[PDB]
């Protein structure tokens, strides 16, 4: 299984591919490979669609398979513009709120 | 178990299956087939059963989000080579069993 | 015109029959039951013989089977006027099939 | 606009968090807690409480399901209690993830002082 090949399924939750999905591109995947198997197919369809809503993402190719019955979604998502500008004003705002919470929790126990 | 309802899919992908196939081969170049949440997984699975039986080849296959969100696929398919040939011979075997 | 709206209107809709047929049959209790994604249609169906005031639950069980797969059972009984309503759905399902038979032999124009 | 012990299970959330908030709520004071779900979301309603199931914390007191409108809107409610010995498997759990922070925040710190 490759590093840019997410598997949306039942071992996970859609706001995990996402982040994954996100983390591969921002660390050097130029594309991510986004597949689901039978009734998880529509759940990689909101995966994409959430990073399509949060404009973070380019759906470059989706095909439809039946493998070893199986049917496969694989939607290929590329980072659209401003990707890296969007992510990492995210990542600011994440540390901001992992910081503060640690200084208040600090303080509290002070 | 004759008391005993099961509730399933199988019944509605053969009917959209069917309902696809007499569109191509009533005059249609192309059918939008297209579902809405949970249903996407019985519309891809309708066209994987068409492409199965070569009778569709997919043309384009697009995912939207309206407003919980909902999620649209829309996979479009053509006629396949042979599509007509396959058809009649699907009809007269339905036809010879009834 | 060309386009298939794939969804599960209808295919509820045959498995409310099927049930209203089978209770008229003379089972005293049908078991409907699904699997997975189709747990939400199982329900529907249910709440659809409910408003039609044609069974009543009398009990609902949820159960694992091996991702895993998840299994609803809702067992329904007849509730009270079924047959009077049954008779009544039966009566009208046939003034419709000798309707439709009529029309389609005066359509010879 | 629900009271403290109805869990909605629904996309603003996973199933591994409902799960969670389920079995925070019964080790809270909670007697039962409903477990709910509209449409579409009516079966992962029933994975939240089968996963509960699974790790043998709840037993089911009673499903029931209904129609409101949004077309109409169908709901699933599973109230589950507290099953036989869920303290003692709740604080291994807890246990467990305490165990698992202090190694994190350990091994990180030491990271940082290499």
């Amino acid at each position: 299984r490759p590093r840019n090949s997410v598997r949306v399924g039942y071992r996970g939750t859609k706001f995990l591919f996402v982040d994954i999905t996100k983390h591969l591109l921002h660390d050097g995947e130029k594309e991510v490979y986004v597949s689901a198997l039978g009734g998880a197919i529509n759940e990689a369809v909101s995966v994409v669609e959430m990073l399509k809503d949060q404009q973070m993402v380019v759906v470059k190719k989706i095909t439809t398979s039946r493998q070893v019955p199986v049917d496969k979604i694989e939607i290929v998502v590329t980072k659209a513009d401003g990707f890296d500008a969007k992510y990492e004003e995210q990542q600011k705002a994440r540390e901001a709120k992992r910081l503060e919470k640690e200084k208040n929790e600090k303080e509290k126990a002070t």
